[PDB]
Formats: C-alpha cells, sequence, structure tokens
C-alpha cells in the first residue's frame, strides 16, 4: 500500500452507496474571499460527476466543487454557472495530484494538476464572497441522511484520498509545485490540515494508515 | 384517536421531527391544519417546514412574538396574521392556498384570519422534498445540526395535510371535538409514519 | 399522579445507582455574581447527603450544591467551606419546594422552603465570583460518566423533579412566595428555564407527564 | 509487542484514551517513559495525564513548541526541559520522581535533560484518580468534552509506568532496539487494558 508521500494517513471509500461520505469540521469560520485547495487522489471509476470535495449552505448546495468526469476534471465556485473544465488529465488507477485556486478581486480562476497548469480563466463569480456557516464533505455534496438516505448513488467516490488541504490566500506558483514531492506531507494550510483537524468518514469509510 | 400529542420538552441543536408521505407531494393547491400549544415563542418557531435541495421554503408554518406567518414558494412571499397566538392553551392554526390566482386565506381557530391574492401564482411545489415538524430543513447529518433558536418548545398533534382546497363548511369540522378521526388525504394523523428524534417522545 | 403546578414534565429518578443523573446545558455563560435559584422535589429518601443540583468547574467540584440530609437541608457556595442549614424542613413522601439566593457584593445568603424563610446568614464567599465553563448536573455530584469514572453510589437521588429554574439575580420577597403556587409553574427564570432549556436525563432518568 | 500502536490522526474535542490500572496508583516514587513523534505541537497537548476529583494534576508530561514539561503536585510545581523535541521523528520521553528529598530529573533519548531538587518533598500521589493518554481529564458526555487544543495528534508506543526510581544503567536499556518486550511494575505496555474512543484507533 504505497503512498505518494511519507503520509500514513489515507481515507479509503470502498464502494460508491447513498450513504458513504466523509465531513470536516474546520476550527475556523469558512468565510473566504480567496481561497487555494488541494487534494491527492487514487480514482477508481469516473461517472458523469463524481465529486471529491464540496462545501454548500442551506441556501446554495454549490458554493464549492470539484468534480472528475471522465477524462476531465471541473472547478465550480460562487454557483452552478461557474465552471472550468481541464480535459484529458486524470488516468484511472493511478496516483495523482489536484489544486484549484480562487480571487475574489478580478474573479481569475486557475487549476493545477500535478504541478503544471493545465486551464485557467479570469472574470469568475466577480464580485462574490463565500458565506460562512455552511457544511463541508469529502466525496459527497450536500445533501440529508436523517430519513431516507438521500445522498445520490451516481454521485460518490471510490478510492484514496490523501493531503486534503484547503489554504485562505492565493498561493506562490513555486510553492503550488512543491505539495506534489515526494516528501511534502509536512505542509499543511491553516483552514483545513491532514492530520490535524477533524475528519470523521461514515458510512464505511475507514482510514488505511 | 384524540389520545397522542408529540411532546417538545426542551429546545436545542437535534431536536426535531420528520414525516414520510406516501403519495408523491407535488401539489398545486392545499391546506394543512394542526393543533399548537406553544410553551415560548421567539422571533421565529418552526411547525411544520418543507424543502428542496434548491428550495428551502417552500411550504412553512412559522410563529412569532404573537403572529402567525404563512409562506409558500419562497422567502420573499409573506402573509401574517397578527394577534391570535396565546401560550399556555390549545388553538388551531389552518391554512389554505390557491395556485389558480395565487389566491391564500389563514383560517385560525375556524374562522378566517386574513387573506391575500397573486401569492405564488401558478408555482408547482416540487417533490422529493423534506417534510419535518417543528424544525427547518438544516442538516441532518452530524455536522452541527438546525439552528437553536428555530427549534419548536412545546406539544403538537392533529397534522394533516389535504390535497386540494377545503371549503368554509370543512375547515369548522375540523375543529369539532369528534374530528380527531378525520384525516388529510396526503397526510393523516395518527397513519403517516413519524419519527421523533433528538429528545423528542410520544406521549399517551 | 398529581403534579403541584399544572406542568406535565417531571423527571423521574427510579433507584440511585452511579450512572443515574441529569445533564443541563444553559445557552448562555453560567459566570454568575449573584444568583437565585429554585426547585420542586418530592424525595423517597435521605441518606447523609443526597445531592439535588451541583456545579462545578474541573478545579473546584463544589462551586454551587444544595443536597439533604434526614430532616435538614444544605447550601453550599464557593466551596466546602461555606454553608447553611436549616432544621426540619423537609418531610418523606410529599412535595416541597426550595429555593436559595447570594449576593458576592456583600456574602448575604438566603433560603426559602415552601416561602417562608427557614436559615438566613451573611458573609460567605464574599467578594467571590463563580468561573463560567463549568459543568452542571441535576441529581448528581461531578465525578464524570467517562468509562472508568463513576459516580458515588449514596450520593444519587430518586424521587421527582420540576420546576428548576436559575436566576441571575436577587429575587423580591414576594416573587419566591409566588412560584409555590398551585397554578404557577408558567414563570421561568433565564439562566436555566423548565421546558425550554435542554436537560437531558441518562441511565434510567425518565420524562413524565 | 512493538508491531502495534496508537493513532491519533486528528486533535477534536472527542478524542482521548483511558487506562485502567489493576494495583493501586498511590506511590511515592516512580518513573514513566513513553514514544511520542507527534505530528503538530502547540502551546500545550497532554501525553499523558492524572488526576483525583480535587486534584486534576497529580501527575502530567505536556509538551510546548519545542519544550517537554514534567508536572508533579500541581501548577506551582514544574520542571522545563527546552529544545529536545522534533516534530515527525521518533522520540524517548520519560521521566523519575524521588518524594524522600523532592529530586526529580527527566531522562530524554536515553541522556540526562533537567533535574531538580525539592519537587514536592513527602507530597503523596493518592489513588482513585482517572489515568488518560493524549487528553486531559474532563467530563466527556456533559459540556461538550475536553479541551480541544490541549488534545494530541500523532501516534505514541510503549506507554509504562514503574514503581521504583530507575538507575542510569536501566533507562538506556529501555530504548534499545529489543527493549520493546520490557513492561512497568505498575502500567505495561502490550498488556495494560487500553480503550481508545472518539476516533482514535490501533495501528499494525
Ligand atoms: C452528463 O452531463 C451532461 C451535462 O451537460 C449531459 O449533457 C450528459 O448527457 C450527461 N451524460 C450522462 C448522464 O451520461
Ligand atoms: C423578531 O422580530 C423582529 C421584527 O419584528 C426581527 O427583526 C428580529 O429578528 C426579532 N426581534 C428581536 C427583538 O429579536
Ligand atoms: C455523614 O458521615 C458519617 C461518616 O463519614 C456518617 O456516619 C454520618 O451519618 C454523617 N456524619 C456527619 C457528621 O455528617
Ligand atoms: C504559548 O505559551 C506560553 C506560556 O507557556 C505563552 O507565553 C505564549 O504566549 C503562548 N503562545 C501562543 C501562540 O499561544
Amino acid at each position: 500500500s504505497w503512498l505518494p508521500a511519507g503520509c500514513e494517513t489515507a481515507i479509503l471509500f470502498p464502494m460508491r452507496s447513498k450513504k458513504i461520505f466523509g465531513s470536516v469540521h474546520p476550527v475556523r469560520p469558512m468565510r473566504l474571499e480567496s481561497f487555494s485547495a488541494c487534494i491527492w487522489v487514487k480514482a477508481t471509476d469516473v461517472l458523469n460527476k463524481t465529486i471529491l470535495f464540496s462545501y454548500g449552505t442551506k441556501r446554495n448546495p454549490y458554493e464549492i466543487q470539484l468534480y472528475l468526469s471522465y477524462q476531465s476534471i471541473v472547478f465550480v465556485v460562487g454557483g452552478e454557472e461557474n465552471k472550468l473544465v481541464a480535459e484529458a488529465m486524470v488516468s484511472l488507477g493511478r496516483w495523482t495530484h489536484l489544486c484549484g485556486t480562487w480571487n475574489s478581486e478580478e474573479g481569475l480562476t486557475s487549476l493545477w494538476v500535478n504541478g503544471e497548469l493545465a486551464a485557467t480563466t479570469v472574470e469568475m463569480a466577480t464580485g462574490h464572497i463565500v458565506p460562512e456557516g455552511g457544511i463541508l464533505q469529502i466525496g459527497q455534496e450536500k445533501n440529508g441522511c436523517c430519513v431516507g438516505g438521500g445522498f445520490d448513488e451516481t454521485l460518490a467516490f471510490s478510492g484514496r484520498l490523501t493531503g486534503f488541504n484547503i489554504w485562505d490566500s492565493v498561493l506562490s506558483n513555486e510553492e503550488i509545485r512543491e505539495t506534489g514531492g515526494a516528501e511534502s506531507c509536512h505542509i499543511r494550510g491553516n483552514i483545513v490540515g491532514w492530520g490535524v483537524t477533524e475528519i470523521q468518514p461514515h458510512g464505511g469509510a475507514q482510514y488505511v494508515s
């Protein structure tokens, strides 16, 4: 069970279902004006839309998203209208490193894979800020589980995660390249870190340390 | 029968109720009645809510300091009845909606309280939502919980939802002594499944 | 089963044990400079020391207490050094009404039963302040429900409780007499009230109509 | 055996470990060693604590940004070793106490680090306390739980407590490659019961 870096803490999603997902509980509020989020992934199968991590309040279920689709990756911020698609990036069955970015001052969006720029644009959700007090999850969208499940079966994820880090400010180009190193496990953000901030798996999600 | 009434002894971040109607809830004109004996009322106190993923305020009936507010379609649509709630004693809250011209009217204790027109005219209530009692739709799972100030504090009974507008004769008949055997076409008291959670308990 | 007032929510403590107690979760902080408590009780048996409600931080387990002892009732605030005892107030098997009081400005202490003053004194815990962030419980000491931590058996309580209200200021003499009425449980305090503030029974403690 | 170990993947508000020693914990002179590989170090992160109802700080070993602090008796008594903790690497923390004259010394990696005298002389550690790992003493079901900042974040192994002050020869022998089958006379690794809670889990 090799892992990208010295990390020995990787969540495992055996098989998609309507009750499999992970939760995150940031210590500090999620009010963001410009955020950078990176995450490793070893996807097993990709459907029309597979969620890796998603943030959404009660009145807006797509405040933030980053999902795969066949051979493309999509980054959604602010709402369902905004998007950014990189083509022919992810290969099934191999580890890879994904990283986004955003800036509310000018609405500039970016997306990196394996430390090399893939797709970028400008004027995305300009003049917008993500409200605090929402709900964050990894591998699933924002849906209830108190009664009758609710998580659509096709949107779940199956594979491995690690190094899930969310900053709260724009990063540097060199730094985004560094986190993909072979011994970069000891680099963490200030909003959510790996192995520090609470992450509670549910419904079969299990650590594979 | 008139032998049961859900109890809400406290307000917290985990207390709520859930309902599981059988038939699809997508309706054009309906009517919902309920019995409320509120122990204490804040600015907002939900009795029964309804919302989808993209809409949390499809149907609501939330209390105020002294007024009952009926919301259909969304937040921006409101209807307020001023001074007909009294803590510590039973009362009959029930509202009526008609989508043909957005006609709306709120029936309290068997007497018309307020009425308006052109409220969500033509809007169709979608299905696939979650129908709760005493708590607004919010995070079901362990992700915090519902907003504390919204939860209910008291007892409830006789939750009914009809599939068609009700005549002025029908509403009065539901407020009678023996009305408890009357049940709604979509949701019926003592028939539809109810699962109190997080402290709330039945009372016989 | 008759109840003192028109209320219909009385907690039941069937039999004492090492895992029977009630918890309270005040909405607002417990930092108190002068507090007035209150409680209805129908005790079944009284041991050397039976607790009704107790508040204690991590570094001090006896910030506030009110326990029975045979025919006497004790009120402890600040620590074991402070105390106040009435002689023969309590009678087993019948409902009764108990109230406390305290003032940090001078240290005046009082205690009422059924609206008639029983014992009163001054100069205890003078110039004292109760720190916030503690743990509050009804009917048991502050030991810990945690595995490996068990409440001492003899200190538990068995009977009925209702109208548990904790104010945050000294009351009026007439008001203290009012709450003992036969239809007066519709008046409640602010720090804790009966029927609004969370009260979670544990280990067999059960609500009753 | 040293194959196993405890894991603390996150410093939440409910994560801790508990220990249940067999013999009474009332001791006059003792010695405790443990293996720590801290993922992240804060102003104060408890490794293993011990306290009674009146006394919550009978024995403790809490880390600082670069220092390790040994406490016996309460807050007023302390002992600090400055700059001998490295994140991401194994290290061997262990200390000794002698109540006859309050003689204390802290052994790190098998070499003396700091020493003092009159460290709470004559005081007798009482029994009846609660012995935890990675978290301070406090309620878990009521009042939320423990204090978040105190909780640990990393892995631990080889928790041992002895019943007599060790000699300079014994301490080094515990740091050897084959040392891991050695166990203390009060709490031994891999024999004493351990019940991780709130997300903690073993690792093999
Ligand atoms: C995937 O989603 C796109 C969204 O535009 C849709 O056009 C396409 O038909 C979908 N394919 C499926 C569900 O197989
Ligand atoms: C509830 O009512 C007022 C308006 O009537 C609202 O603005 C506020 O949120 C609540 N009032 C208070 C005093 O909190
Ligand atoms: C309570 O404690 C003693 C034993 O410690 C017990 O025998 C007696 O009933 C009570 N004595 C006093 C002084 O309260
Ligand atoms: C860390 O703790 C020391 C006391 O040991 C204190 O002086 C200092 O301000 C603390 N720093 C932070 C960042 O909490």
